[PDB]
């Protein structure tokens, strides 16, 4: 019963299907009257650690199959060739066969990370033309899609296995095997707590458990010449899903210049407790309208830090830079499936107009990018699951155009300062200039109108306080009467 | 006369042209002095088992064939050889018949995968042993292709290969007939399922294939074997399929429901429903087309779906934007080709065309579509299925001026609009259907939109009505009505 952490119901069934139905002696299988399953095929997100569980499986089948492993290529070497190949190893098994056909010999063969005579090669010999029968295929791939219809069909490849992410009680059981191996030998770590790392992590591949602790071991290994976990924990992962990154986009924090931006937060926190929720549709789209700068993206970043979600990406231009459409849109699909694969997703576009790549001259846009989006704001995620989007527009008047607007359920203005009360309030949050400067601006502004951004606000503010201390409040006046 | 569920009389027509010429002894093929066809070829979807069919003749024909197998691959080995090897296997029958010929020896080699075997000159040389200069008769070869197009014409022609078959896909009846030989065979043994009927698991399945039908059958054993250490069947049928066909899915796209809101969503359903029972009985015209037009947030897409659940079609499947994302135009083509192609393989079909107006790729701007696509939809729009074929096809749009402008309109038969909710009243009845409120603030609603003007769309008001929820009990109601307001 050992060693596998999560994966026991799905692990026990598919066990069962496969297992169960060739284990009963002898009188059952004609009473079944069933012929054995040819294949038991496993599909999983990349990184979950399938490879482990097909080795336990071979070994767990068979006293000794004893296992036999297929090079990913197989058809490598083009003169003949190797297509035959790819027969020969079936060849053995087929060949055994014949030699004892009737009871009793199994053989494993496994294919790793699954065109022409191939395909086609490998079809007739798992199922067809006579027998073949006695032996099992396991593959392993990360993506269902890539693989052809064919073998799927109930028959040579009845069952197909999806492979999810590790439960939270899962999650715990891969973390508890290592640990509780560390726990037979006597050393181990007082501090760390299985329950608190449990809770800790959701969204990580077991892989990612065994990694983590082996990080700890390397730390612990280092303090010789929490703890270790909480160090490993802190940085680690480069999880994927973790979006450690997210935090950083935000270099100078979100300043309550006034009350606007607090509104944000309650609406965006209202937001993420309606999703949160879960009934009914599990998918809400936002898009919110500021003048052109200010914390459009860093508004959408706190939000995304408010939520709490196990899996945050954010899609922003500047990593997609000199993209085709389709291969940006090929992107932004793996991105969006990616948040699929976690319960709970929470996504931010980043400057939609740009992806777009809308140039108000024309006007000319990219059509491709426009469609797939507007289908995925449209696109409800599978069940048990619920996403969150995030959109930022620097600007509306063009969605209206685009018929975007309609697509996003709820907008959220966020509007520059335009009194010099919330100038001030800012000047103070920010805490630039001096007391006397700042009493100075106040009866330069106040009873007058202001229309600028925070960020656009901040480099004026550093581009007078490179000026001497005589001349930063004058040139701040002298930028402020061009930001008008 | 076993074992091979379904196909009895194409089987029959099969068994008959090739086996009938040969068996009659003697004088009866000189009278008729008419040469014995050389092959059978049958084509087939996959999963259709046609191996097992393959296997069926192999074992019936001769007493021993003795039969013959060939790899897929045929042309393995580059050093001579392939060419060779080739000519090699197809030259021994000959030499016997040569050396023996008149009677009475005939020889059935078979061939799987023929697609893959027919490359350049070694496809050339199968059909030169077949089409040779001198005898090569009483020989017999049968290949099984998933796909005719891609074999070379000279084989499929009359000579190596004069009859061609298509197996097309169980009927209920032969359903019955796979599931009915393996639930025999377990019915002479004692052990058996009581509760499950073999009428029932028919009415329950017409899309799938027997080797697939099989399978259920596979998973319900072993199931049995799990219990040990309907019943088993009904949880096979749950999860067995992996159909390929309908595959239940429509709760997923259909994920709140159709509420009766209204007078107008049960009118448009029995009118869908009318149009359904038209296309089961109406023999001059093979095609239906009807065109859902709305405000959007409609509720269209559901309910289209909620027809197709209605008409209860063997086969049946939605044609979605959402499957397709970042394709060029051929590769949309080629997507929606083949799936017509499917309703086209089924006696009678509903294909459901989801938003329209997105799947274009249509913009407002420009405007800018992507034309490759629609003049597909057009032609296969106006297309007729093989005769004897019916299909059902449901569009769904909101820009139906930008269509009819377009001239897509047109070539809908008919149009239902499905209207946004108009009377606050019956909005009211919406909100007691779905049962969100208590009775009190549905009552001050109540008392607030009556007598008033409003246009929302369904699932649009839905997302109001969560958005209405998540502000505390006193500021539910209120925040509701201001969402509507700024709606406006
Ligand atoms: N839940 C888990 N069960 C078993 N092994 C796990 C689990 N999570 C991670 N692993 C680790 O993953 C390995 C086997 O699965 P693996 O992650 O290799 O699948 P994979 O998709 O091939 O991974 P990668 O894509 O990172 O190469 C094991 O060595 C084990 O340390
Ligand atoms: N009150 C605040 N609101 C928003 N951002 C703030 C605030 N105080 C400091 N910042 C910092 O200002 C930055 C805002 O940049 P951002 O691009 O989001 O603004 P923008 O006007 O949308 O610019 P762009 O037009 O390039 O999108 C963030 O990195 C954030 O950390
Ligand atoms: N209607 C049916 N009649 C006969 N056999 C069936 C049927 N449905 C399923 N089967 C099973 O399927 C097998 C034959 O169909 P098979 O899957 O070989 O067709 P195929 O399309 O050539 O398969 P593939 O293309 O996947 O290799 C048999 O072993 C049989 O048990
Ligand atoms: N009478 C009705 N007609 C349509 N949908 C209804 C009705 N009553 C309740 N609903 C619910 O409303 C939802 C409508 O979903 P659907 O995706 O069809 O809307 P839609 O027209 O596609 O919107 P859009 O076109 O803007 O995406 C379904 O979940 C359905 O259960």
């Amino acid at each position: 019963k050992m060693g596998i952490g999560g994966l026991d119901k799905e692990f026990s069934d598919i066990f069962r299907r496969a297992f169960a139905s060739r284990v009963f002696p002898p009188e059952i299988v004609e009473q079944m009257g069933c012929k054995h399953v040819k294949g038991i095929l496993l599909y999983g997100p990349p990184g979950c650690g399938k490879t482990l569980l097909a080795r336990q499986i071979g070994k767990m089948l068979n006293a000794r199959e004893p296992k036999v492993v297929n090079g990913p290529e197989i058809l490598n070497k083009y003169v003949g060739e190797s297509e035959a190949n790819i027969r020969k190893l079936f060849a053995d098994a087929e060949e055994e066969q014949r030699r004892l056909g009737a009871n009793s010999g199994l053989h494993i063969i496994i294919f790793d990370e699954i065109h022409d005579t191939v395909v086609n090669q490998l079809l007739s010999k798992i199922d067809g033309v006579e027998q073949l029968n006695n032996i099992l295929v396991i593959g392993m791939t990360n993506r269902p899609d890539l693989i052809d219809e064919a073998l799927l069909r109930p028959g040579r490849l009845e069952v197909k296995m999806e492979i999810g992410l590790p439960d939270e009680k899962g999650r715990l059981q891969i973390l508890h095997i290592h640990t509780a191996r560390m726990r037979g030998h006597q050393l181990l770590s007082a501090d760390v707590d299985i329950k608190e790392l449990a809770v800790e992590t959701k969204n990580f591949s077991g892989a990612e458990l065994e990694g983590l602790v082996r990080a700890a071991q390397s730390t612990a290994m280092n303090r010789h010449i929490d703890f270790l976990a909480s160090l490993e924990n802190d940085i680690k992962p480069a999880f994927g899903t973790n979006q450690e990154d997210y935090a950083s986009y935000i270099m100078n924090g979100i300043i309550k210049w006034g009350d606007p931006v607090t509104r944000v937060l309650d609406d965006g926190e209202l937001l993420v407790q309606q999703t949160k929720n879960s009934d009914r549709t599990p998918l809400v789209s936002v898009l919110l309208e500021g003048p052109p700068h200010s914390g459009k993206t860093a508004l959408a970043a706190k939000i995304a830090e408010e939520s709490n979600f196990p899996f945050i990406k954010i899609c922003s231009p500047d990593k997609m830079i000199g993209f085709s459409e389709t291969a940006k849109c090929q992107a932004m699909k793996k991105i969006f499936d990616d948040a699929y694969k976690s319960q709970l997703s929470c996504v931010v576009v980043d400057d939609i107009e740009r992806l777009l790549d809308y140039v108000p001259i024309g006007p000319r846009f990219s059509n491709l990018v426009l469609q797939a989006l507007l289908v995925l704001l449209k696109k409800a995620p599978p069940q048990g699951r619920k996403l969150l989007i995030i959109g930022t527009t620097s600007r509306k008047d063009v969605l209206q155009e685009m018929e975007m607007l309609n697509a996003f359920s709820t907008t959220i203005h966020v509007p520059n300062i335009a009194t010099g009360e919330q100038l001030l309030e800012a000047l103070e949050l920010l805490g630039n200039f001096k007391d006397k400067e700042r009493t100075t601006i106040a009866q330069q502004v106040k009873g007058k109108k202001v229309w600028i951004g925070i960020k656009k606000l901040l480099m004026l503010i550093e581009m007078s306080l490179q000026m001497d201390p005589e001349y930063r409040v004058r040139k701040f006046l002298a930028l402020l009467r061009e930001e008008g």
